[PDB]
């Protein structure tokens, strides 16, 4: 099975854009990372930056995670990402998907050796 590590990386990185393209970038992108495979991932965020910029993290801000956790971190800087939430009429297996840009910070939990982000918990 993939490790918390890599299911970051697949669910939560996207270095190769500094922003979403176009309306129909969640569509795609939450395809291509296979987060529709046995349903439709309900929400996802793609971080715009370089994987070691949001590894970095994990040794910035320490911050108590939504679940009451102590592993979390706040990003120093905002960095470009890009929330998908699917839509309403959303069913299948066709998911329709809400891509709304920002630059905001980020917020992960981190863990391990190395430490690294194993779960991405917000953006402010």
């Amino acid at each position: 099975k993939e490790t918390a590590a890599a299911k970051f990386e697949r669910q939560h990185m996207d270095s190769s854009t500094s922003a979403a393209s176009s309306s129909n970038y969640c569509n795609q992108m939450m395809k291509s990372r296979n987060l529709t495979k046995d349903r439709c991932k309900p929400v996802n965020t793609f971080v715009h930056e370089s994987l070691a910029d949001v590894q970095a993290v994990c040794s910035q801000k320490n911050v108590a995670c939504k679940n009451g956790q102590t592993n979390c971190y706040q990003s120093y800087s905002t960095m470009s990402i890009t929330d998908c939430r699917e839509t309403g009429s959303s069913k299948g297996p066709n998911c329709a998907y809400k891509t709304t840009q920002a630059n905001k910070h980020i917020i992960v939990a981190c863990e391990g050796n190395p430490y690294v982000p194993v779960h991405f918990d917000a953006s402010v």
